[PDB]
């Protein structure tokens, strides 16, 4: 399986990063999973909980209305812009970060939360050293090589990922949204999820940036197995790179 990745990696004039967890056993398959990475939208995941875990203490949260304004758009909102001059619910727009990728929504719970830095002490708290958010959308997905900013190990996502949405992180009733959210990606059918089988259930974060840099993050549920938390990361040397989302569900396809 290592050699598999070393050659995949070869030919696709790229760096690649993989960690499964198996939660049957706890058993890892590393690649370069104590490497950096720009994390792109997957760092979405980490904005929508954060979010989630205020609303274990504060039951008026995730109904709370946000004005959306022309002035709030950025350059991708699906469904951020719909709602110019009314407003979403901080639910909506976790919904809109995760599953459409929107960028205006994860600004605003950032912005919500009060800025990329008190995102990046929630996954201290969840016991994740090396997460880093330090900037908003879109320039989080700069994704430069050597660029610390907005970055972290395929393993300490996996850890992560896997306690949010199997373990620790969060409260039933947060745990439980959050994973309804994952689920009902909309972004991610070329990447994680082409590589395994239809029949298994997958709930992923997707994330493309610059530099070819392309992420898929997920929790996969098989049909008569225990669970497995997936985390493909890759990022080419130059920066007008095309994105490699099928090289995401290669790899995918090996370690599975």
């Amino acid at each position: 399986v290592q050699q598999q990745l070393e050659a995949l990696e070869k030919s696709s004039g790229g760096r690649l990063g993989v960690a499964l967890i198996n939660t049957a056993d706890n058993s890892q398959i590393l690649y370069r999973a104590d490497e950096r990475f720009a994390m792109c939208s997957t760092s979405k995941v980490m904005a929508a909980a954060a979010v989630l875990k205020q609303s274990e203490s504060d039951k008026h949260l995730l109904n709370q209305r946000v004005e959306i304004k022309k002035s709030d758009l950025v350059n991708y909102n699906p469904i951020a812009e719909k709602h110019v001059n009314g407003t979403m619910t901080l639910a909506e727009l976790g919904a809109a970060a995760l599953q459409y990728s929107d960028n205006t929504a994860m600004n605003k719970l950032i912005a919500h939360l009060g800025g990329p830095d008190k995102v990046t002490a929630f996954a201290r708290s969840l016991g994740d050293e090396t997460f880093r958010l330090d900037r908003t959308a879109p320039t989080l997905n700069t994704a430069i090589p050597g660029d610390p900013r907005d970055t972290t190990t395929p393993l300490a996502m996996a850890q992560t990922l896997k306690n949010l949405t199997l373990g620790k992180a969060l409260a039933e009733t947060q745990r439980a949204q959050l994973v309804t959210w994952l689920k009902g990606n909309t972004t991610g059918s070329a990447s994680i999820r082409a590589g395994l089988p239809k029949s298994w259930v997958v709930g992923d974060k997707t994330g493309s940036g610059d530099y070819g840099t392309t992420n898929d993050i997920a929790v996969i549920w098989p049909e008569n197995h225990a669970p497995l938390v997936l985390v493909t990361y890759f990022t080419q040397p130059e920066q007008k790179a095309e994105n490699r989302n099928d090289i995401l569900a290669a790899a995918a396809k090996i370690v599975t």
